[PDB]
Order: structure tokens, then sequence, then C-alpha cells
């Protein structure tokens, strides 16, 4: 076992200060000392999204670099990621599991995917294994020779696992979920890559425990952020 | 009857913030040093991103001209009571007797100096007269059925407003660097006194939740990382 | 007389670098235009619409400047009353402005005022603004600092600012700050900020007419 | 198809609307022992009145390896649009450092202190990178030829693979990026970015200094801190 292949993307809530009541208090500018549902839906209907920002959630995310790229495009979040300049990188790499769709149909612009055969999945695993094993063998060879970490890592693939903290408020999370989940009955159907979708679904599940009224209204109003 | 007040109030409504939150974010917790050592190193190296993984929510009550200064900080979240939606209460700010009332030097130097007893009585007299007329006309307009969003056009920028203001500690430190006047800081900023009163109460509340960060912030010249 | 009353809200485009071709080049990462801009809006790929800029000079009363300044994706710089004495120019609504309201506060439902309602607004505004500005000048004349003297001035006092946006930020602003029955969402901005937004949209339509047409075709929502 | 190794990082200014006059106009909006423009800009720079420097725009075309694009894209005040590997097959161009790059590191990880490598160090880098990039690309093409979707085939490509994007900033955002992404031992804050993002930053700065020379002079005069 020269390297570790994994197919999992992990998201854990580290900390938070978020509830449906926090929205109602901000919207009302509440002083020290069905109505929650009605208020939260009123804000979604009127696109008064600002009260949904007065909260926070922090997630620990472990995902391949190509997926962390998609996550880090959302400029309303805060991130802090482990550095390959700073620390040697572990030989853990992502490959898609047996249920991941492997084939494409239609125009490139459609991001429409379809199932692959059992030999498609085998070919992906064979090809990834060879490429990742060679990449990590050369990375460690360079490190052993005394080459700086920030240069040695040039040979590592975008499937290399990384880990980070990602913090959002609920408004930023709903904008992220609108773009990074593919829901055919949403107001807008987005076509994100499956891997960042896996992140987003786990974030949504965690959020729905903290803010179940807002989570329900968000889907009811077409999964767009107010 | 109008009410004159001189207070600016800040109350911490809610928070999720601690120096350990910074340490965890910096280390991505899942150097063999200390919380002080790591927070100083981030502060001096301007590695400010770990200071964002937290939140504080303040309830602020201040005159409109001071809320304007608060709401220029685009890294924060705000939600304020609306005069289009609800009639405005008759509370108006006037400076207290400690406030500096005169200016010297160039306009861009914002250098204020003490006023006399006469100066302060003059300010209270003019303000009382102007705000009594404004509120009397606001009330007359509302009484004759003019819409609230139009009637408030006569109300002064000293009218109090209340809002929630939410930040993370990086955004708070950036705000403090600009909205407190500290002779000894790396950059001496010249904010108006009233927004500095808001800033100071925010900083007092913050130093309770993140004392190591608060101390490193002043140690390095009050510049946000 | 000692004060100036005006009812106009002005917007002028000061400079720009914005075109539909700038959107295409960003989307294609360049080293029909209508078809591509429509595809971006349908797919909410709004990022290519940020690679441009427009700078507006806006003159409006403070209560409306507050509404404009809530849009955090823009850049602003406004004349300071801490720095400079304030001029005696104050806003009052013109005769076409709707002056009364019905229904619940959250409906924002305005209805016409009579000729009398409008005279009453002008009479009360003149009285209040006159006293404010008399006291402001009295305090300035006594040597009280500019930043304290202006405590008496009303939220109707005019201010002036530069406001710079890219097309994505302008569309997000127009979706919230115009009331349009051809939009996906009927928003209820105050008429004065809507006057700023209408002039911005008019000037933007000359620079990026494909994008301006696609914005309305897709429901007046920012991509 | 053969791979291509390159060491260059390129930045071109695609378009702009930025000048020192645009700052002065934004700053003085209204109803010195030298030029009033340099006077005003120096005053804003030292007073950290940065807002006036936002009323402009510059758009760059940048070509760089993914690991360096990652550094550029952390700056949330900019706008970006990058070529996509989900959308289009990736070209066979891969970054390797040139012979002048420092290849060794001394001291603590947080010091970011780099020192010269030997001729043998450079050769060993080119050797290992060549071998890894050739196997990656051969496997990427094998996957593509097999009909595997391009968003999954690119899993095997290294972070040295070149990408291309537009990056748009105003001058305030550019100054904040230059303070962090250039290593200037004279600056008020000495930052230790990776050399490759520093190459991007130096080219951007050279372009910007032609569009806004008084601003650029003031930024350096005051310690390379964004207002
Ligand atoms: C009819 C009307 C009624 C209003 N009533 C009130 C009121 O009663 N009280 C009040 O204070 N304001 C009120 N506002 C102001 C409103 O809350 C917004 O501040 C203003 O409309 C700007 O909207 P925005 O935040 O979407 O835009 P911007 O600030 O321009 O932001 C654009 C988008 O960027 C994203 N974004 C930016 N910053 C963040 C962040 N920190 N977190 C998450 N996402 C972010 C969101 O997707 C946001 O929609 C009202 C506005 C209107 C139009
Ligand atoms: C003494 C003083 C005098 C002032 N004079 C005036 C005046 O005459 N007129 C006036 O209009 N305002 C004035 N202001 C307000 C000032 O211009 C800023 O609006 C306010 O200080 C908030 O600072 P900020 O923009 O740095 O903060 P934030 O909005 O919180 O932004 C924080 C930082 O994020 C970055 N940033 C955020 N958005 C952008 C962006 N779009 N482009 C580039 N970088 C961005 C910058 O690094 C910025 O410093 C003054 C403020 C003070 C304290
Ligand atoms: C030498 C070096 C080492 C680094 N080490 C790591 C690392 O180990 N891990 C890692 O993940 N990154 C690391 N980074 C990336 C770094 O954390 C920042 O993401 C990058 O430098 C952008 O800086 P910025 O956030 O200040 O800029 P921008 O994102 O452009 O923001 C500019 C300014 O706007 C304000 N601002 C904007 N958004 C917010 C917000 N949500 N809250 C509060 N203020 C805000 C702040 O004042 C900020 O300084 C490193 C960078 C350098 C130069
Ligand atoms: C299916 C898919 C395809 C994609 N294709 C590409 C691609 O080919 N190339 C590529 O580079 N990226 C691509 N992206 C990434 C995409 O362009 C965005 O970077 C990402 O989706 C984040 O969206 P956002 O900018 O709206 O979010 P955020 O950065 O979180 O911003 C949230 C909202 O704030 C506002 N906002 C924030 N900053 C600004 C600003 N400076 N100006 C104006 N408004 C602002 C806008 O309303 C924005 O929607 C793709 C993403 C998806 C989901
Ligand atoms: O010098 C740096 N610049 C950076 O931008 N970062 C970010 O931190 C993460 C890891 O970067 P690294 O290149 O693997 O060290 C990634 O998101 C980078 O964009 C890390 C360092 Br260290
Ligand atoms: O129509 C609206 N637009 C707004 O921007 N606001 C914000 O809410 C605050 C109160 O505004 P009002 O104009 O007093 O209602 C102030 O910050 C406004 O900018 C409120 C309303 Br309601
Ligand atoms: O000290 C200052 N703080 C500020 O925020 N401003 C902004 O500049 C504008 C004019 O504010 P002033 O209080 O009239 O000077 C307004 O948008 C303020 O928010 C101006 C000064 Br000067
Ligand atoms: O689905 C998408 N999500 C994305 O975020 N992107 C961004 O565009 C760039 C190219 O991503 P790709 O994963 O190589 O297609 C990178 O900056 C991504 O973050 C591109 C696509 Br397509």
């Amino acid at each position: 076992p020269r390297i570790e292949l994994r197919s999992d993307i992990t998201v854990e809530l580290v900390d938070s200060s978020a509830s449906d009541l926090a929205v109602v208090k901000a919207a009302r500018v509440s002083t020290a000392g069905g109505s929650t549902r009605g208020l939260i839906r009123y804000l979604m209907r009127s696109r008064h999204g600002s009260p949904f920002e007065h909260n926070s959630m922090t997630f620990l995310v472990r995902a391949p670099i190509f997926t962390v790229r998609h996550l880090m495009r959302h400029r309303t979040w805060s991130f802090n990621e482990e550095s390959a300049r700073y620390r040697e990188v572990g030989a853990a790499f992502y490959v898609p599991d047996a249920t991941r769709l492997l084939r494409q149909e239609g125009k490139p612009g459609d991001y429409r995917y379809v199932g692959g055969s059992t030999d498609d999945h085998q070919q992906v695993v064979r090809s990834a294994t060879r490429a990742y094993e060679v990449a990590f063998e050369e990375y460690q060879r360079l490190l052993d020779s005394g080459i700086a970490r920030e240069i040695a890592r040039l040979v590592l693939p975008v499937s290399t696992y990384s880990v980070l903290y990602a913090t959002c408020n609920a408004r930023a999370l709903m904008h992220f979920l609108s773009l990074r989940t593919h829901r055919p009955d949403a107001a807008y159907v987005s076509h994100p890559q499956r891997e960042i979708e896996m992140v987003a679904e786990q974030m949504e599940t965690a959020w729905a425990k903290l803010m179940p009224v807002t989570h329900e209204a968000f889907t009811a109003f077409g999964r767009v952020s107010p």
C-alpha cells in the first residue's frame, strides 16, 4: 500500500452560533428582554436576506484540492487551509467510488453526466493509482534530496486531499447551496461537480439541525438565497 | 415632548468567539507552542484569516450621523430599525459637557480642543430649538396623514437609531484601528468622538471574550492582521 | 431666501470601462455576443459580468444616500460635513410624489396626496429646514466645530458622492432598488432611491445594451 | 502527445480605466509644497484613506500553474474568471522552476527562508517533475480516450499544470495584494510569499506603475501598506 486511495469527502460542524431565533431577533432589532415561520418566510418572499447574516457556522472540511478550489470561490466565506509550503503532504488521494457517474453527454456547457460501466470504474482506479503512485514517489524523492516543500509539491495531483476550516453565516450558506447542489426542481438548476455537491449536502444536513425553520423555507422558496 | 440624551449604547447580544477559536482555525485542528505565542505570530505576520472564524453581535443605539460611520465598514453585517416602517421616537443626541467643541488647524487634521461653559450651553440651546421645531413638524405631518417615509425628511441627523451589528474579530480589529484615536498606534486615525464611543465599548466587550488577541492587537500597534 | 429647496436627484456617469465585449472576453478568457450573455444569465454565471467598471456622480439627500450606501459590493466616496461647511440645499418631494400610505407598513403601499397635502409638506419642510440651517450657521459663527454643528441638519440635506460598481453589482442593485412589474421579484424601494437607480440603468443601457436587455429578459435578477 | 515544460509566468494588462486623476476626483467630490495631485495622494496614503483608490479598474490576463493561481484567488476583493477543466481538455503545459529559483529551505517552516540549490538540485527537480508529469498526462489522455468525463480525468493532473484566467482589481485591492505577495525587506511588513506568485505580483505592479505613477510612488514611500 504505497499511497492511500479514498472516496470520502468529510464535513464536520466545529462550532456555531446559529438558530432561527437569531434571525428573528436581528430582523426585529430585538432588545434585551407559527410567528417564527411567518417572519422567516416573509423575509424570503421579500428577499430581505440581511437578517440571515447575524450568525455563524464553522465547518472542518476534508476534500481533494480540485473540490476545495470550488469551495474557495465563495468570497463571502472565511477559510483557513493546511499549507503544503509549511508541512509535508500525506499520501492520501481521492478517487470516485463505484456509484459516481463517469461519462458525459451533451454540450460541455450542460455539465450532463451518465453512468460508466464496471470497466470504466476499473480503468479510473488503475490510471489514478499509477499516476498518484508515481507523483508521491517523486514528491518524497525530492523531499529526501533536500528540495523545499513548496517546490516538491509541484508533482502532486489535484486529487490530493487537503483540510480546512470554512466559516459562513446562513445567508452565505444558502447562496453556496443554491449554486453547489443540483436540484431539478429549484428556481435555478445548477450543475456543480459531484464532489463539491457532497460537501454542500453535508453542510446542509448540519445546518438543518441548527436552523430547521430557515432550512425548510429555503427549499420551499426554490433554494435561492434571500 | 422631545428627549435629549448624550449616551451611545453598545450591548453584546450574542457571540461565538475565544482565543482558542483562532488557535483551532490556524492549526486547522482535527508548533509545540502556546496560545499567546501563536496569536502574536499571526498578528505580527498579518496572517489575519484565522481571526475570522468567530462572531460577535452588538446591539447599538446611536444618532444617525454616527450610525453612518459604523455602516461604512462593508465587512460587517447590519440590520437597523426603519423610519419608513415605524414612526420615529423623539430622542436626539447632544454632546455632554466633557465633549471637545472647537477645532484648530487644517480641516483634514481633525484636531479638536476644549470649549467653554458658554460653548456647551450654546450647543444645547441651538440643538434644543432646532430639534423641537423638527419634531413638531414631523408630528404635524404624520397627523395630517403624510406617509412616514416622507415625514421623517424634517428629522435631524442627531435622531437616535438602533441596529444589530455583527462582525468577526478581524473585521472588529480593522474597525478599531480606524475608529479609535490612539496617539501611540502605528496609524493615528481621527474618527469623530461619537463613533469612537461605540468602538470603545465594542473593544471592552471583545477583550472579555478574546483577551490574548485583544492584548496582541494593541502590542503590535493596533493594526488589523 | 436663506435656504434652497429642490426636488431633483441627479446621477451623471463620470467615467467607465464597460461593454458587452468585456463580458464575452472575460467569459471566454480571451487572449454571438447575445447568445453567450443570455447563457451566462440563465446559468447564473455572473462572474464574467464583474470585469468592468462604471463611476457615477450622485447628488441626493442623506436619507437616500443611506439606501445607496447599504450596497456593500460598490465603492463610494462622499463629501464630509466634518470636513467642510454644508450648503443650504434640502430636498422636498415634487407634486408627482405619492404622499400618503394605506395598508400594512410592510406592504409599502403609497397613494396620491391632494394639492393641500403637498403644500403642507412644503410649509412644514421650509419651517423645519429654515430653523435647522439658522442654528447650524449660528453655531458655526460661534466657533463650534463643523462635526458638532451639523447635528441640527435634517436627513433631507443634499450630499454628493462618487459611486463605482461593476455590471454585476449594478444589476443586483437595480433588482432591489426599482419597482417593476416585469421583474421576478416586486421590490418596494423608496421612490428617491428608485430615481437614482433609474438614471443609472439608463446610462448603463448605452454602454452594455446586450446585457441590459438580457437582465430584463431574465426577470431583473442579477446573475 | 508530448508534454511541454515551461518556467514562465505571464501577466498582460487586458484593459483598464485607472489613473491618478481618478483618485483625486473621487477624493475631492464636492458641491501643498508641490503638485496638488502628489500632495493629495500622499496625504490619503499616509492617513489610510483608501476608499478613493477604489474608483478605477484594471483587468489582467494571467497564465500560471494551479498552485500559484490558488494564491492569487485567495484575494476576495478581486474578480476572477478562469478556464475550466470540467469544460475543456487541459493542455500539456506544466511548470518547473528555472535555474535561478532558490530550491532549498533553511530554518523554521514559518521563517519561509529559501536558499540556493546546486546544479544537481535543479537537475533532480527537472528529472522528477518530468517523470511525474509524463505519467500524469499519459494517464489523463488514456482516461479521455476511454470516454471518461473530463472533470474526472483531470484528477490525475498535477498542481503545476498551467491555467489561464482574467483577474480584475481596483488600485486599493492591487495595493493590498502587492503588500502581501511581494517580499520587500525594506517594507513596513515583510511578507514571505512563494516566488511564483511574487512573479505575478511584480508584473502587475510594473503595469500599474505606468497607469498610476504618483500612487505607485506614494505606496512605496509609505512602506508598501494599502491605504
Ligand atoms: C424594500 C427594502 C427594505 C429594506 N428594509 C431594511 C430595514 O428595515 N433595515 C435595514 O437595515 N435594511 C433594510 N434594507 C436594506 C437591505 O437589508 C440591504 O442592506 C440592501 O438592500 C443591500 O442588499 P444586499 O445586502 O443583498 O446587497 P449587498 O450588500 O450589495 O450584497 C450583495 C450580495 O452579496 C452577498 N453578501 C455580501 N456581504 C455578505 C455577507 N457579509 N454575508 C453574506 N452574504 C453577503 C449576498 O448574496 C448579497 O445579496 C431594505 C432594503 C430594501 C430594498
Ligand atoms: C478619519 C476618517 C475620515 C474619512 N473621510 C471620509 C470622507 O471624506 N468621505 C467618505 O465617503 N468616507 C470617509 N471615511 C470613511 C472611509 O473612506 C471608509 O469608508 C471607512 O473608514 C471604512 O474603511 P474601509 O473601507 O477600509 O473598511 P471596510 O469596508 O470594512 O473594508 C475593509 C478592508 O477590506 C478591503 N476592501 C473592502 N472592499 C473593497 C473594495 N471594493 N475594493 C478594494 N478593497 C476593499 C480594503 O482592504 C478595506 O480596507 C473616513 C473615515 C475616517 C475613519
Ligand atoms: C506568506 C503567506 C502565508 C499564508 N498562509 C496560509 C495558510 O497557511 N492557510 C491559508 O488558508 N491561507 C494562507 N495564506 C493566505 C492568507 O490567509 C489570505 O487568504 C491571503 O493572503 C489574502 O489576504 P486577505 O484575506 O487579507 O485579502 P482579501 O481576501 O483580499 O481581503 C482584504 C481585506 O479585506 C478584509 N476582509 C475581507 N473579507 C473579510 C471577512 N470575511 N472578514 C473580515 N475581514 C475581511 C480584511 O481586512 C482583508 O485583509 C497565506 C498568505 C501569505 C501571503
Ligand atoms: C456550475 C458552475 C460553473 C462554473 N464555471 C466557472 C468557470 O468556467 N470559470 C470560473 O472561474 N468560475 C466558474 N465557476 C465559479 C463561479 O463563477 C463563481 O466563482 C462561484 O460560483 C461563486 O459564486 P458567487 O461569485 O456568486 O459567490 P460569492 O463570491 O460568494 O459572492 C456572492 C454574491 O456576492 C456578490 N458579489 C461578491 N463579490 C462581488 C463583486 N466583486 N462584484 C459584484 N458582486 C459581488 C454577487 O451578488 C455574488 O453572487 C462556476 C461555478 C459553478 C457552480
Ligand atoms: O503563501 C501562501 N499563500 C496562500 O495563498 N496560501 C493558501 O493556503 C492554502 C495552501 O496553500 P499552499 O500553497 O499549499 O501552502 C491555499 O488555499 C493557498 O491559497 C498558503 C500560503 Br503558506
Ligand atoms: O427601503 C429601505 N432601504 C434601506 O436601505 N433601508 C436601510 O435601513 C436603515 C433605515 O432606513 P429608513 O430609510 O430609515 O427606513 C438604513 O440603514 C437604510 O439604509 C431601509 C429601507 Br425600509
Ligand atoms: O470620519 C468620517 N467617517 C466617515 O464614515 N465618513 C463617511 O463619509 C460620509 C460623510 O460623513 P460626515 O460625518 O458628514 O463627514 C459619510 O458616508 C460617512 O459615513 C466621513 C468621515 Br470625515
Ligand atoms: O463547476 C465549477 N466550479 C468552479 O468553482 N469553477 C472554478 O473555475 C476554475 C476551474 O475549475 P475546474 O474545476 O478546473 O473547472 C476554478 O477556479 C474553479 O474554482 C469552475 C467550474 Br466549471
